[PDB]
């Protein structure tokens, strides 16, 4: 269930989206994009009815990735009604990415 993202298909899947996006930056050569990668779909199936999880690879989408200063660094964004309510930057944790979206969804 998680929603692949295009620089194309971001203002309608992410910014006009009704519910939270969790969406995470992520590249090929990016080592702590893996750790990220490797607990996503987890979260996605627990978090499912309060948390959409979406995905944006960097390289092939280098227009939004500009627009939110990634900068190379993996990066989660957890979008609300088209703002960003939180971030997250770098490897985490199973543990970590639990805590950071139980301190920020309602």
């Amino acid at each position: 269930k998680i929603i692949h993202l295009t620089d194309d298909s971001f203002d309608t899947d992410v910014l006009k989206a009704d519910g939270a996006i969790l969406v995470d930056f992520w590249a090929e050569w990016c080592g702590a994009c893996k750790m990220i990668a490797a607990i996503l779909d987890e979260i996605a199936d627990e978090y499912q009815g309060k948390l959409t999880v979406a995905k944006l690879n960097i390289d092939q989408n280098a227009g939004t990735a500009a627009k939110y200063g990634i900068r190379g660094i993996a990066t989660l964004l957890l979008f609300k009604n088209g703002e960003v309510a939180a971030t997250k930057v770098g490897a985490l944790s199973k543990g970590q990415l639990k805590e950071f979206l139980d301190a920020n969804l309602a």
